């Protein structure tokens, strides 16, 4: 359970190649060893009647590339040849320079030689140029060439296009994926768009309770504020009673100075008596010593300070018996305060503990909250950036789709209608198709051929957006007018010259645009092929 910051730091970031020849030994449709024909960089076709084994080959290339659908069906399956111990199929790849003229000047270096030996013991082993490997290494070198194998887009079968004609706009379950999520994978966002959505979701819920933590560190705060206010009143009472107590020490010091000033005056008078009668001076000395005995209270032990410290006006302000208000009001104030003291440092303790240290906890949860808001808006920025890239590529491919549909249908427009313009990730994207010289209507009331024509228009749109060098089609000519067949054949011939198109059909135009015509026939259940032009 890494933090989202560690997660957001750890974010994983988001001439041509031709097939020279294919040789197949103990192949499912080929008896013994058969060499497939040469394939031009421009065009090639495998034309013939249905049931000659073309479907067997196009499923075989899925089998040999790791796409799995008793490994004896992988070997030949017929009457004359039936399930020998192993089959070996080899395909040759070479580069070729992209020239506008009709050239077959390949690069003589063999780029790839993928040989799969599939035996009857449920074991299939892959070799690249005879080196015992997997299809993963061939796939990595194809990704170096810009070709992605496990993200399959280059192969089109029929079951895909009659899936396309009745797609839900979104994949409502884990086993369904709409064109929205598949395009999100295509555009390069689905690696980081949806996982960051689910990741921020849970973290924000964890963050919520952190905001709740910030709440219940001080859920009410009024009880502690009232308690520290009362104890602050007690502390201010302590300081004020200390000041009144200092005044009381001053008043007791006024009593000691009244006694001592009286002592000094009577020393002066008894010294006058001694100057002038002896026993009268002795009586003055006795009363002076009695007052010095009574002077013990000069060490005022109340706070010992005003104990020995005198005020300014010694003959007038330094007597306590002449000011009974100073005697009475100060001790009355002291008694009222000491009755009303209840002192505690809980004002300071609660202020430094719950108004500062729990405020420090609130500040730490404020920092966690700033992390939470930074995480949620870094999410909002990343999700909106991936969404903006997704709808930007979506606008690019819909412009390419609409221009392809306009030049293929020679009129009319098929356009994808969003559920909502802001974010079509809610429940999908609908599709509305207009046939030429027809009213604008839903796709559901239209022909299946119109749906397939819009699907091939989108396929042309994604190929124009992202150049995939290989494309495979099968039996598009059925239930379709020859006009659109020749139109898309002319599109494939004219707009694409480097891109190689392989189509399985019987109508003339799809191989009249073809540079290679691989005429394949099965005579006495022995399959032989010729490569005519």
């Amino acid at each position: 359970n890494r933090s989202l910051e560690e997660i957001l730091n750890s974010i994983p970031p988001p001439p041509r190649l031709m097939i020279t020849h294919i040789v197949n030994q103990n192949f499912k449709s080929y008896a013994g060893e058969k060499i497939l024909g040469p394939f031009h960089k421009r065009f090639s076709c495998i034309i013939g009647p249905n049931g000659s084994g073309k479907s067997n080959v196009i499923d075989s290339m899925l089998f040999v590339f790791g796409y799995r659908a008793k490994l004896s069906v992988l070997i030949h399956n017929s009457d004359e040849h039936k399930d020998i111990q192993s089959c070996t199929v080899e395909v040759h790849f070479q580069k070729i320079i992209d020239k506008e003229g009709d050239d077959y000047e390949v690069i003589p270096n063999s780029n790839f030689y993928v040989s799969r030996t599939a035996c009857r013991d449920n074991t299939s082993v892959y070799h690249i140029s005879g080196k015992k490997k997997t299809f993963k290494d061939v796939g990595n070198l194809l990704r170096s060439h810009g070709i992605d194998l496990d993200h399959n887009r280059f192969l089109i079968l029929q079951g895909e296009v009659e899936q396309i004609a009745m797609m839900k706009p979104k994949g409502q379950t884990e086993h369904d994926e709409g064109m929205l999520e598949y395009l999100e994978d295509i555009i390069g966002c689905g690696r980081l768009n949806e996982p960051i959505k689910v990741l921020c979701r849970r973290v924000e819920i964890l963050n919520e309770h952190r905001g709740e933590k910030l709440n219940r560190v001080k859920m009410v705060e009024k009880e502690k504020d009232a308690l520290e206010g009362e104890k602050n009143i007690a502390i201010e009472f302590l300081t004020l009673e200390n000041e009144i107590f200092r005044k009381k020490n001053h008043v007791c010091q006024y009593y000691i100075y009244e006694l001592q000033k009286r002592i000094a005056e009577m020393e002066t008078q008894k010294e006058k008596i001694h100057e002038d009668l002896k026993l009268e001076q002795i009586d003055g000395h006795i009363a002076e010593h009695n007052s010095k005995i009574k002077y013990w209270h000069k060490e005022i032990s109340k706070i010992s300070n005003p104990i020995e410290e005198i005020s300014v006006l010694s003959p007038e302000d330094l007597e306590a018996i002449k000011n009974p208000d100073s005697i009475t009001n100060q001790i009355a104030l002291l008694e009222a305060r000491c009755h009303e003291m209840k002192p505690n440092l809980g004002a300071i303790a609660e202020y430094k503990k719950k108004e500062e240290l729990y405020l420090q906890r609130v500040a730490e949860l404020d920092k966690i909250t700033y992390e939470r808001d930074s995480f949620r808006q870094a999410y909002e920025d990343l999700r909106k950036q991936r969404l903006n890239e997704f709808m930007a590529g979506f606008y690019i491919i819909t412009n390419k789709l609409k221009e392809n549909y306009q030049m293929l249908t020679l009129g009319g427009d098929a356009e994808l209608e969003l559920v909502d313009s802001l974010d079509p990730f809610s429940e999908g994207i609908m599709f509305s198709v207009r046939p030429p010289k027809k009213s604008w209507k839903k796709i559901f009331n239209l022909s299946g051929g119109e749906k397939t024509l819009s699907s091939l228009a989108l396929v042309f749109a994604l190929h124009h957006y992202k150049p995939t060098p290989l494309y495979f089609m099968d039996e598009i000519d059925a239930a379709l007018d020859f006009k659109n067949v020749s139109i898309v054949a002319f599109y494939i011939y004219e707009q694409t010259k480097n891109a190689q198109f392989i189509i399985i059909s019987l109508r003339n135009n799809m191989f009249e645009i073809s540079d290679r015509l691989i005429g394949i026939y099965k005579t006495y259940n022995i399959t032989k092929s010729v490569a005519v032009n």
